[PDB]
DNA sequence: AACCGCGC
DNA sequence: CTGAACGCGGA
């Protein structure tokens, strides 16, 4: 019935595939033996495969109903392109609760599920919830299979039903008796909602990125290719008119230009409705790497320029098309448009928006490299845009075109807005081919995913694929999507969240440090003495461990080792010190993971008394739970339902005729948000709040000879990750090594760099999300014991480093794993011992003698392993995969303070290379996505001016000069100032995540700002999530709050009585006549959040360093006045 | 004082 | 259709 609907789409998606270049190819017969080693005798097709998506299929012993299969779309060796298909029966298992009789569970779903099934099988995985599954004892399971994915999903809805009656009603009848019956032996089924692209991806271990000879025995791999195949590649940008001050609206609003690049050409179509001269050839070329000679077509009108669009894409077949945010603007507004004009997009090119509303095509994937960008560039939201992505990555500074005068400029300066157009064209083409592609391609080799989801899907989804193929390679079965209890208790009280403790942090000093500025150091001997005992076996550590050599074929071993005992001597007898400092930072290498390896921590490893049988074996480990709960007890609880069983609520499905409910009517999950609702004010006022928060230490077994498939995904992808991780290091070394001796070119060292770090980071979030899965929602591996485990093991690691470096140095900020401090110049630093080839082996005191600790303390004894898996013979060692890394030594660090007693700021500071280049800023404002720009421009002046003077008090008095000149600019109420300059500088722009509406009941100025937008320039503006609010706070009215007092800075962009009518009724002020910007604006609150930086940055520190105010028109506050007395 | 949205 | 900790300024 759908079935044949499904077919009749398949057959449209083949008659797009083939005015595309990809006719099905059928490999010949061939009755020999499907071998893979002699593969090029045999009859068939070598083919890049570049991508793939399920399919239904017609037969040409079934029925009239089509069959389950994908189609994979290959590029070939001779510059054409083919499509193959594969057929698979879906299938799913049914577990029984007794083996005995899973002969009957059978023959009941034979008959039962007769109108859906294709055929069944008894069939047995490695259950790992199961006693002795490690002496080889199976699951046996019921394989249901299907001739596709129809059917599939009306067993599942004729099976549904029989698992509900089950868990859910005793049937009781003879109370006297209980040859029970076969619907209760169903304890459930289990891999029913893979996804079908996926399950023929994992069971025939094909992936988009590989070559494949297709025969007719199916694809087999050919491992002697791995360099990709070239597809042609197509990335877009369009142009469209808007009216000032309001969004695009495809309504209304017409395309003006759309540029692009196909394979390293460009071509820019133009309107000349709108586009006011004829556009001619130019080029644009930022660097000699990325040309840029564009190929103009200008078309009479907007028809033609989309017809001009349509056709060159049938001309080149792209088999990638990329854009930069093109799955919310240009596609949308292209299919719009289309449609407007009576075209058909979908017959024109084979695209159409999917169920996400996102555009996708059959034969050609669709990279938008904003998703890239959000998931894996590492940028902070305040630089995701293709400008700061473009600087960031490309290493230029692209065109810029303020948006309220693109439509003008079509009319007035054409060529200029062609300029910008064709910019955007470039800097999204080679974005695309230098960071986006070789990323999903190469991730598509080995997750099990198109490139389309493998750009699109979460990290954490990512890691399930991964930890999926590991599974059912391993034949393992996969547990179930875990669902979180709808209500846990503790103590009698209801729980509002429970979570874990999780990364440690300090703030420890604030301050500029240098160094050429001394500071005071007091080390304690019997740290040092402590040190000088653990000296020889440190230095052998480094040698064999770090190293991986042997102090035997060391020739300088006792030199460095006298070196340094001398050293630390010298810090032993003379240990109060006033001296340089060397600024350094150490952090472990991918430290969660390798915590998790060390300890062979993962899901199904956490046993609670069950049952390894018996769980020497059991590795006992810490973890602190913190739970969130109401005051309220039990017996309050219960009075608050009752009260609510008297309550009427609206039914919240549409589709129904009906809506009164009952609270008894209601899902357990909808009774249980009215009851938290209720039971927050009940205890708000007997008792007197909301949340209670308490910390509880845990303790969990981990078993140490469990399946090690999940710890295991976690070491590979690690490796995979620590290759480039190193290669960014190799190049860093080389573009210092000789490579900077001026002049050169490169330049290309640079580039490698940027790249290598970009890739070692993008690995580095998939490598942690293999942490964060065990608490995703939907988890198929779910345990809060082994994050928890985790982080708490990461936490006594980072506090025993801070207690070892406060005795010989001065920490200054500690994060998760991360210490940045300072130590005297003369303590032990760097050497390399000298093998007897002659090779040298690098050797940092600071970090090894760390290092060496850690091993002490923190390896796992109990590690065990199958040493022969025929006959389960294990064998036990040590484990310790955790090593601190050390960067730097740095020019300068400064810290920040906060503006109470007593307290530091934690994760903001600024470091400094020795070249005086800018190494690190975190936190700050100048960073952050919105925020007040005043605070960003100020923050942008300050940092660098730490650098100057001779003395720390000259350093201050540098600052202080920009502080002044800043601290004018507002006591002069900006008068030394244009007027656009003005209105930029104190605007302030903060995104709302979602639309205005589903804020109701809060207040904040991005709200306000939103409500006067949508009154001012129309509800449009507000009906879209991520509105960028753009206000200024204004004096009246008097003894408003602030969010009272957000005027979008739009409205000085209005029409004279537009502006005047609203600016009257939001400052209530009906009788107002002066509308400069000037007059409306509170300086006095803009003077505050200034002097609010000028504390924390320059004179809070400036005074904990016994500095006396630096800059005197902002005072200290008065604990700090009170603190200088003596 | 305790909460909320956004952004290692 | 990954996690927790934190800075800021808004009863
Ligand atoms: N995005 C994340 N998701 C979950 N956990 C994270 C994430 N980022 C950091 N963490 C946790 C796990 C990290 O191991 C730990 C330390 O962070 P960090 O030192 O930046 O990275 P790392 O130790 O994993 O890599 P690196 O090798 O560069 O130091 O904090
Ligand atoms: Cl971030
Ligand atoms: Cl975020
Ligand atoms: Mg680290
Ligand atoms: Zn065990």
């Amino acid at each position: 019935a759908l079935s044949a609907q499904q077919l009749l789409n398949a057959s449209k998606i083949d008659d797009i595939d083939s005015m595309m270049g990809f006719e099905r190819y059928v490999p010949p017969q061939y009755n020999g033996r499907f071998d893979a080693k002699d593969i090029d005798q045999i009859p068939g097709r070598v083919g890049w495969l570049t991508n793939m998506h399920a399919t239904l299929v017609s037969q040409e012993v079934t029925t009239n109903q089509g069959i389950s299969g994908v189609d994979f779309y290959f590029l070939d060796e001779e510059g054409g392109s083919f499509k193959s298909t594969v057929v698979y029966d879906p299938y799913f298992f049914i577990a029984c609760n007794d083996e005995s009789r899973v002969n009957d569970v059978e023959e009941l779903v034979k008959k039962y599920l007769e109108s859906c099934l294709k055929s069944l099988q008894i069939i047995r995985k490695e259950d790992l919830t199961m006693d002795n599954h490690l002496l080889g004892l199976q699951k046996t399971l019921i394989k249901l299979s299907f001739v596709n994915s129809n059917q599939l999903f009306e067993a599942r809805k004729l099976l549904r039903p029989i698992l509900q009656d089950n868990a859910n009603n005793n049937v009781q009848r003879n109370i006297y008796n209980v040859k029970v019956d076969a619907k209760h032996l169903i304890e459930d089924i289990r891999e029913y909602d893979v996804p079908y692209h996926v399950r023929v991806s994992i069971d025939k271990d094909i992936r988009v990125g590989k070559w494949y000879k297709v025969t007719q025995q199916g694809f087999i791999e050919d491992t002697r290719k791995i360099a990709f195949a070239d597809p042609v590649v197509m990335a877009f940008a369009i142009a469209t008119t808007k009216p000032p001050l309001k969004f695009p609206d495809s309504a209304v609003d017409q395309i003006m230009m759309i540029s692009y690049m196909i394979d390293g050409e460009g071509f820019l179509i133009t309107n000349r409705e709108i586009i006011s001269e004829d556009i001619e050839d130019f080029e644009y070329t930022p660097k000699p790497e990325y040309p840029g000679f564009f190929t103009i077509f200008n078309e009479n009108d907007e028809v033609a320029l989309l017809q001009r669009f349509f056709e060159h894409i049938r001309d080149v077949r792209p088999t990638v098309i990329s854009t930069f945010n093109g799955d919310f603007f240009d596609w949308p507004f292209i299919h719009n448009r289309s449609k407007i004009h009576g075209l058909d997009m979908f017959d024109e090119i084979g695209f159409a928006p999917d169920a996400e509303g996102e555009y996708k095509s059959s034969y050609c994937s669709h990279m938008d490299c904003f998703r890239w960008v959000k998931r894996d560039s590492y940028l902070p939201q305040g630089s995701q845009g293709l400008k700061a992505v473009t600087q960031s990555k490309l290493g230029y500074n692209p065109i810029e075109l303020d948006p309220e005068l693109m439509t003008p400029y079509a009319f007035e300066k054409p060529q200029h807005l062609s300029e910008y157009s064709v910019s955007d064209a470039v800097a999204t083409y080679y974005l695309y081919m230098k960071y986006v592609h070789p990323f999903i391609f190469s991730l598509c080799t080995i997750i099990p995913l198109n490139p389309d989801e493998t750009l699109r899907k979460g990290t954490g989804t990512l890691c399930e694929m991964l930890l999926m193929v590991q599974a059912y390679q391993h034949n393992i079965l996969l547990p179930n999507k875990h669902t979180d209890p709808i209500e846990r208790f503790y103590d009698g009280h209801l729980l509002e969240s429970e979570t874990y403790v999780g990364g440690h942090v300090e703030s420890l000093e604030a301050g500029v440090f240098r160094s050429d500025l001394k500071n005071e150091f007091k080390i304690d001997p019997s740290a040092i003495d402590e040190l000088l005992q653990e000296l020889p076996e440190a230095l052998k550590f480094s040698v064999e461990v770090e190293n991986k050599s042997s102090v035997d074929k060391v020739t300088n071993f006792e030199e460095i080792k006298n070196q340094i005992t001398q050293k630390l001597l010298e810090l032993k007898e003379n240990n109060i010190r006033n001296e340089l400092p060397l600024i350094y930072h150490v952090d472990v290498a991918s430290m969660y993971p390798n915590i998790m390896t060390t300890n062979r921590l993962q899901p199904d490893s956490i046993k609670a008394e069950r049952d390894c049988a018996s769980c020497t074996c059991a590795r006992k480990l810490k973890w602190a739970w913190r739970g969130e709960f109401f005051p309220s007890k039990m017996d309050e609880y219960n009075m608050i339902k009752r009260a609510l069983q008297n309550e009427t609520f609206p039914n919240k499905n549409k589709f129904s005729k009906k809506k009164v409910l009952t609270f008894d009517e209601l899902s357990y999950a909808d009774q249980v948000i009215h009851i938290k609702k209720r039971l927050t004010e009940y205890s708000r006022k007997v008792y007197h709040r909301v949340k209670v928060s308490e910390i509880v230490e845990r303790e969990a077994i981990v078993c140490q000879r469990e399946n090690p498939f999940y710890v295991d995904t976690v070491k590979s992808f690690r490796d995979r990750r620590y290759e480039f991780k190193g290669l960014a290091k190799t190049w860093k070394g080389n573009l210092s090594k000789i490579d900077p001796s001026d002049k050169h070119a490169r330049d290309e060292a640079k580039k490698m760099i940027v790249l290598y770090d970009s890739l070692q980071l993008a690995h580095k979030v998939i490598l942690n999300s293999f942490y964060g899965y065990v608490m995703r929602k939907g988890s198929r591996w779910y345990s809060m014991e082994m994050a928890g485990i985790t982080c708490l093991t990461g936490a006594t690691i980072i506090q025993m480093a801070r207690a070892l470096v406060e005795r010989v140095g001065r920490p200054l900020e500690l994060d998760t794993d991360g210490i940045w401090c300072i130590l005297p110049k003369s303590f032990p630093e760097t050497y390399f011992f000298t093998l007897e080839n002659g090779k040298k082996l690098y050797l940092s005191y600071p970090c090894s003698m760390l290092n060496y600790r850690v091993h002490q303390k923190f390896t796992n004894h109990q590690y065990q392993e199958l040493k022969d898996p025929l006959n389960y013979i294990y064998e036990t060692h040590s484990e310790n995969t955790i090593f601190f890394e050390v960067d730097g030594p740095y020019k300068a660090m400064i810290l920040p303070s906060s503006k109470e007693e007593g307290k530091g700021i934690k994760k903001r500071y600024a470091v400094f290379n020795e070249d005086g280049s800018l190494a690190e800023l975190k936190g700050f404002e100048l960073k952050r996505r919105g925020e007040l720009q005043l605070i960003k421009n100020f923050q942008s002046d300050i940092f660098k001016v730490f650098l100057e003077g001779d003395t720390l008090e000259g350093c201050y008095s540098a600052v202080a000069s920009v502080c002044n000149r800043w601290l004018d600019v507002l006591d002069s109420h900006g008068l030394m100032l244009e007027d656009e300059d003005l209105v930029s500088l104190i605007c302030e722009n903060r995104s709302m995540s979602k639309t205005l509406k589903e804020y109701e009941g809060q207040k904040s100025t991005s709200i306000t700002t939103a409500r006067r937008l949508g009154d001012f320039l129309g509800e449009d503006m507000v009906k879209d999530k991520g509105l960028q609010c753009k206000y200024i706070i204004s004096s009246k009215p008097f003894n408003a709050p602030v969010t009272e007092r957000a005027i979008p800075v739009a409205i000085f962009s209005a029409d004279i009585p537009i502006k005047r009518s609203f600016l009257r009724r939001w400052t209530l002020d009906p009788s107002l006549e002066d509308l400069d910007i000037r007059t409306i604006i509170d300086w006095g609150y803009y003077r505050e959040r200034l002097g609010s930086a000028i504390q924390k940055i320059i004179t809070i520190p400036a005074a904990l360093q016994g500095v006396s105010n630096p800059v005197p028109r902002v005072e200290h506050p008065d604990w700090l006045k009170r603190k200088i007395a003596t």
